[PDB]
């Protein structure tokens, strides 16, 4: 009679229940149901639940207490015509859907795998309207990832305990992420500030208005003294010069709004704008999503659907006006993270705490803004001559706010070419170059994406998973490398070159995408991975005098 619909959480079940008819019975598996534990050695194989020596055979086990949950599903399955798997659209979502279908058993024809990137009336309709099949390639991709991660962790770690210290850990990508922080740490420790000066000038227009200028050239060459004397020398020359407006240029400029958020950009914005960490932002994001307020929070696509863009353009038109609505929609190049209904304001959210509302507001503003016209400004650039010196002044005036209208609310004098300015005061100032900035959780993710290391679905885990391991720590919202973090990084770099290499790591991601798109077979990809890995691991175990990993020692004076 009725149909069975399975989701992974209660909150997701309630929201989706609002859009599924009487013939549907929604049920949340409430968790993962089944998963993995916690030249071959049976001991290692059981702890991992994967066998690199018997063609990657796995040993999945239902989770604790989840046994009664299993039987409850089987019952609902026998009294339902069709079974719908409505797990989240990403790969682990596909895998979770796979585990459900394995555990419940039955004919494959009995199953369907729905896909949706937001939980709305219209989205849930098209989802169950044209349902698809479980994509085994996306499943194979997800498991391959879990398998190699497991292999690196359970096989490299034992070596680290023997060579460095008990309790240490290793991570396929985790170690690579730690390397970036370790290199940044070392950069900062070795940086040597450099002295360089600047000179500003206070002048008067003929009328008598105040005009501030900064020295840019001397002898037509850039002006950049490096000590106190070089400056005073230039200062006393400038004190006698006759100042005049050698040139004026007025050009209209514009500023365009940013593209709609994606996982990485969202985290950075949340961290920069609201001081939210990656974990905080991703938990609220998911909470808003499962509540039906925003689209799926794991994406690297900045695209927007036709309806989404048409609903927003209408909003801009009713609430802002003709001059804010571009002629044609803005096209940036799955969907971006955006509100599900542009007409629902942050203040109208129900089950959400203050910060989850602030995040929604941020997402809302970005979305609305990206579809509005750009801001217009009238820039002015005055160039002033004085002896062999050339000075400059910058000024900007807003003419049309455009997109900045949806963001919170927030001047050179009049002079013609050839006018004489009167010197009033000369102000020298000493500065010094700064060392590279420290990574933030979000910035680190940003760096990872730039290098193609993470994936919208692993960033948060990567970030969290490299902490409380004694390698890197967050202090004042910034990353700091610990000594043990450098100790382990050099070891891995010397004895696991390929695994620590940035290009090889990014390549693995491409590698994994290829399995998902049927451009590669998962076991073959795992075999090649294991081959390179065990060759590295074998040499690492040898005594250092044969090229093996160095011990964390320090011999006497003997
Ligand atoms: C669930 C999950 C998905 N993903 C991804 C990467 C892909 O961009 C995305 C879906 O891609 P696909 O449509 O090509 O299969 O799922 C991860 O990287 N890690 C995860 O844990």
């Amino acid at each position: 009679g009725k149909a069975l619909v399975i989701v992974e959480s209660p909150a997701k079940a309630k929201t989706i229940n609002k859009y599924l008819g009487s013939d549907y019975v929604v049920k949340s598996s409430v968790g993962h149901i089944r998963d993995l534990p916690t030249d071959e050695r049976g001991a290692l194989v059981n702890r991992m639940g994967v066998d690199p020596w018997h063609n990657w055979e796995a040993h999945y086990e239902v989770l604790p207490g989840k046994e009664k949950v299993v039987s409850e599903l089987k019952q609902l399955a026998e009294k339902a015509d069709h079974i719908y798997l409505a797990t989240d659209l990403d790969r682990e979502g596909e895998a979770i859907a796979w585990h459900l279908r394995e555990v419940i058993g039955g004919d494959d024809a009995r199953y369907s795998r729905v896909v949706f990137n937001e939980i709305t009336k219209n989205a849930i309709r098209q989802a169950f309207n044209k349902p698809g099949e479980l994509n085994i390639d996306r499943v194979n991709a997800q498991q391959a990832r879990r398998f190699m991660d497991r292999v690196v962790g359970y096989m490299v770690s034992p070596l680290l305990w023997k060579k460095i210290a008990r309790g240490l850990s290793a991570g396929r990508v985790q170690s690579v992420a730690v390397r970036l922080v370790v290199e940044r740490e070392r950069e900062i420790k070795a940086f040597v500030p450099e002295e360089f000066w600047e000179v500003d000038a206070s002048t008067t227009t003929p009328s008598g208005e105040a005009l501030a200028l900064q020295v840019t050239h001397q002898n037509d060459k850039p002006f950049r003294p490096v000590n106190k004397e070089q400056t005073q020398a230039a200062v006393s020359l400038l004190e006698k010069a006759r100042y005049s407006v050698l040139e004026r240029e007025d050009k209209p400029t514009t500023s365009k709004p940013g593209a709609p958020f994606i996982t990485s950009t969202l985290q950075q914005a949340a961290s920069t704008r609201l001081g939210f960490g990656v974990k905080k932002t991703m938990m609220m994001a998911q909470r808003l999503y499962e509540a039906g307020y925003i689209t799926y929070m794991r994406t690297d696509s900045t695209n927007l659907s036709q309806d989404a863009v048409n609903m927003v353009r209408g909003y801009i038109s009713d609430n802002f006006g003709k001059k804010y609505l571009p002629e044609s929609p803005n096209q940036y190049a799955h969907e971006a993270i955006r509100p599900s209904d542009v007409n629902v304001m942050a203040e109208s959210l129900k089950d959400m705490e203050a910060d989850a509302q602030k995040l929604y507001q941020l997402i809302w503003r970005q979305f609305v803004a990206c579809q509005m016209t750009p801001a217009k400004y009238d820039s002015t650039t005055l160039t002033v001559g004085a002896g062999d010196f050339r000075l400059k002044a910058r000024g900007r005036i807003l003419r049309f706010d455009g997109w900045t209208k949806v963001m919170p609310a927030l001047i050179l004098p009049a002079v013609n070419k050839g006018d004489a300015l009167t010197l009033v005061e000369l102000t020298p100032a000493q500065h010094f170059t700064k060392p590279p900035a420290r990574f933030s959780e979000a910035s680190l993710v940003k760096e990872l994406e730039k290098r193609g290391i993470g994936r919208p679905s692993t960033y948060a885990s990567i970030i969290s998973t490299i902490q409380d391991r004694g390698y890197v720590r967050v202090e004042n919202r910034r990353f700091y490398a610990e000594k043990m973090g450098e100790i382990v990084t050099d070891r891995l770099e010397e004895n696991f070159r390929e695994l620590m290499n940035y290009d090889f790591t990014a390549q693995m991601e491409n590698s994994l995408d290829q399995v998902a798109n049927h451009e590669a077979e998962w076991k073959a990809v795992l075999d090649h991975f294991f081959s390179d890995f065990t060759q590295q691991l074998d040499k690492a175990e040898k005594d250092p005098e044969e090229g093996g990993m160095r011990p964390n020692q320090m011999v006497l004076t003997s």
